[PDB]
């Protein structure tokens, strides 16, 4: 059982003019493809170390497993969080939960925008669901550290603030990239993930 | 006494075709200018906290002080480490030290290249001088963490592997950026820093 | 500003038999005294570095500032959170808040106990108040990293799980130390800190 | 692979009066036993996660794997580095190497002592061999982070500065524990590890 690079659920230029085709093609066919391959390489090395009981090799492989493994997790969710049919505001119970936990939808965007723009270096901004507390929660993750594996929160919406995700189009003005991405957020997908957390 | 953005010792397009003018202009006039301003803002906030004895505010300001403060340190050295008159190999005692500590100049480039390309996320690759041991030493730093402040090593040559330092020209192929930058390394400046470490 | 070691609100043997007198004496007159002394020395160096604009020295002093500065913050709160007249359960809105956010007082004890016992190495277990969300929140901190300075949460009740806090009496059985400390929790002080969080 | 708690090469009271019998008994039968048991449980979970491709579970298990896995590595080496027939100074090439890399045996003790006493919180002080550079090197590790797995250096002599390693006897005065441990250093074992580093 090996991990595979999931196909993009839309054309490279489907999110224009918010995210140009050059960024989408590089972000998926180059960056994500490398994470999957490196992930499969690390898993095979880790399996050999675990069979031999080489705990030293297991720990030496952790940085490569979390970075590439997290990259495969984060980017796989990122594509579904975007869509040419996205934008606007969510509906149903998710919208009610955003108003209840953050006050309003605009306030929520402000909190997630501040968490995303506040990331110093490479990282991610996430809207997650706290299963224990039963409400929403915003958190930032450094580098490719996945949300659930490092915080326990269930990812609902992630914003890649790696420079490779916007620099070609927005250069150093990360806020401009954060303002535009809200227009293509696939709230239908984010709603499916939210409803799955409640039973 | 406030920190200031040092002027670039050459034209934006002096390092072409290795580093295009668009990268140099953005890297200096936008990224570095922000580090200096944010650094001065943080120092003033830290001074107020220190006068009031507010240790909580001091610690809350550490991430902003190390990132912007380190950025001002790293980029100020980075410009002098490059030059249109650079490239080739160093001479004198520095070349002898590289051969003695790393075997050869090509081996040194291999070690610093591996440290630079091995940085997962944002960071820096550095050639430093270990004053205690009296020899050279290669080390990688995450994000803008400066070399001397976090390792004690005296910086001699730094390679910015932040994506903003090469993505516009080399995209995700960081190795291509590392291969080209060796042609514009200002070994005259790196020699001055090395000779200053010995007395 | 010259920080000072606060006088203990009680004699070293007031919390027996839950925390013996030898631990209290060492924890206050040796461990806490060292943080204050080292903190004052570090603050003086930070003042000298700021006057000279030595950013390298500032970053090099951060670990000592956070450890000793956080130690002064944490232990100063720890003494007030304990009392010979403590124990039992809180009353009023704090008890209602514990029931609301954690289900019941017993469930809250189980969650904070797991967080304190879960600390690998040295650290602290904290019950804090999230002013932005307006409810309670449990969090663990590594080493002496203070709660508010590193997380923003306002400390209400802290449990020192440094080995020096229980080893002399409970040895490696940290769970026994967690069970015994509930008998001396000064809920009057925790309520004061909880009321200070509200308008 | 089912890791096992290694038998001690001596009785618990063989290293008296430098390390009393109560510490040795607790450190081996309680502290080290917990790392092995928790390590075996964590490895089993890692095998289950790998078979299912659950990368989230793999990353969530890393802290427990590094702490307990590193604990098994460090303590297993620590017992062999000590002996009732130890003490004094090394001989042969190891002594020459200590003189070459650190000037003298006394200066080496001062450097490794400062590194061990300098650990803030829990950690380890290590004398290691850098195979790439072919000389000795001193390094400190936080918590149970093993030397080779996190730094690449081959461990030669380790000093446990976890509070549980000395507090019962020396209380908060860690320097006294560092001075006393030199009397039981098994330089015969350290030489074997140093000779294994060379062809
Ligand atoms: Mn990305
Ligand atoms: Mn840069
Ligand atoms: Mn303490
Ligand atoms: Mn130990």
């Amino acid at each position: 059982m090996k991990h595979s690079l999931p196909d993009l659920p839309y054309d490279y230029g489907a999110l224009e003019p918010h995210i140009n085709a050059q960024i989408m093609q590089l972000h998926h066919s180059k960056h994500h493809a490398a994470y999957v391959n490196n992930l499969n390489v690390t898993e095979e090395k880790y399996q050999e170390a675990l069979a031999k009981g080489d705990v030293t090799a297991q720990i030496a492989l952790q940085p490569a497993l979390k970075f590439n493994g997290g990259g495969h997790i984060n980017h796989s969710i990122f594509w579904t969080n975007l869509s040419p049919n996205g934008g606007g505001e969510p509906k149903g119970e998710l919208l009610e939960a955003i108003k209840r936990d953050f006050g309003s939808f605009d306030k929520f965007k402000e909190k997630l925008t501040a968490a995303s723009v506040g990331v110093q270096g490479s990282g991610w901004g996430w809207l997650g669901f706290n299963k224990e507390r039963g409400h929403l929660q915003i958190a930032a993750c450094p580098n490719q550290d996945p949300l659930q594996g490092t915080t326990g929160l269930i990812p609902l919406l992630g914003i890649d603030v790696f420079e490779h995700a916007y620099y070609l189009q927005y250069k150093n003005v990360r806020p401009d990239y954060l303002k535009a991405i809200w227009n293509v957020i696939n709230w239908e997908n984010v709603t499916e993930r939210y409803m799955a957390c409640k039973k």
